Order: C-alpha cells, then sequence, then structure tokens
C-alpha cells in the first residue's frame, strides 16, 4: 500500500517519523499535555553488529528490540521507528524519569535472537511536550548530551533546561 509506505516502517511495522509528526502536532495543540514526553532511543553500535552477525540477524534483533518497546511502554503510549537504528515514543507520565530507567533496565536485558544471545546498548533523550520539529531538535539534543555522558545515559529535557 502507499499509505503503509507513507507511514509505518517495513521492517518493524511500527508507525514512522511522519506518524510522529502528525500525532505531535495533534498533541500540541491540546490544553495541558499532562506531563506528556517525547522520548528518543538510540540503539548504540548497531553497525558494529551488522558486521559480527550480518544484516538479516540485526534485523531480527530490531524486531525483537521493537516489540520490548511496544511492550514497556503501554497501549496509552505511542511507539515509533523513526531511524535505522533510533526509536520515538509518546507518553504522558507523572514520573518520567522511572519510566526511562525502568524500560532501560529491561532493554539492556538479553535476547534471544534465532539461538543468538545478543546484548546490546542504548541512550535516551526525552522532552517535555508543550512546531512538531522544533521539539524533535530539542530530544534530538538531549540524546548527542546523553551520549557525550557514556552508554546507557539519558537526558529529560525541561522548559530550556537539563534534568
Amino acid at each position: 500500500k502507499l499509505e503503509f509506505l507513507a507511514f509505518y516502517d517495513e521492517l518493524t511495522g511500527l508507525p514512522n517519523k511522519n506518524s510522529l509528526i502528525r500525532w505531535l502536532n495533534l498533541k500540541v495543540s491540546q490544553m495541558d499535555c499532562i506531563d506528556t514526553y517525547l522520548i528518543f532511543l538510540e540503539v548504540r553500535d548497531l553497525e558494529k553488529l551488522n558486521v559480527t552477525y550480518g544484516y538479516d540477524l540485526v534485523d531480527e534483533l530490531i524486531i525483537h528490540i521493537s516489540k520490548r518497546i511496544k511492550d514497556i511502554a503501554g497501549e496509552g503510549n505511542k511507539a515509533f521507528k523513526i531511524g535505522f537504528d533510533r526509536f520515538a515514543i509518546i507518553c504522558k507520565s507523572e514520573n518520567i524519569s522511572d519510566f526511562i530507567e525502568r524500560m532501560l533496565s529491561q532493554l539492556l536485558l538479553p535476547y534471544n535472537v534465532n539461538g543468538n544471545l545478543i546484548r546490546v546498548n542504548f541512550n535516551i533523550g526525552a522532552a517535555q511536550i508543550e512546531a512538531a520539529a522544533n521539539l524533535m531538535r530539542r530530544c534530538d539534543l538531549a540524546l548527542i548530551k546523553a551520549k557525550e555522558e557514556g552508554l546507557n545515559e539519558y537526558v529529560i529535557f525541561k522548559p530550556i533546561e537539563i534534568q
């Protein structure tokens, strides 16, 4: 279909960056985005993995990752695949840091991909939702700040200031 090609990710089935944008413009229209956050998760050293395990194995890994993200995310929250090695989440949460850590601790858990026990690293950039581009840019910056900090570290931007 032309709609699935325009809004979803082939390999993962998750909605892509275009879908993230529509839903972002929507979310920003409302009254109170009751502490709703945009979160950017990056799978680290995914290239070295394509080299080490081959592309087919790694695409399977990505699927595994997407499902886990989709799982600890929840149904009331949205998960997207916006880059080869990057995912995005829209989530409403009173305590977003713990939400981030809970998920990170779980993402850090091994993946049994076709008998292959695999462990990967991540980084997370998050931003208080409050146009679409500027928010995504803000998340991007947080992700950058997080990687400078090191592997498996996260940064949350609030109206901005480091958190």
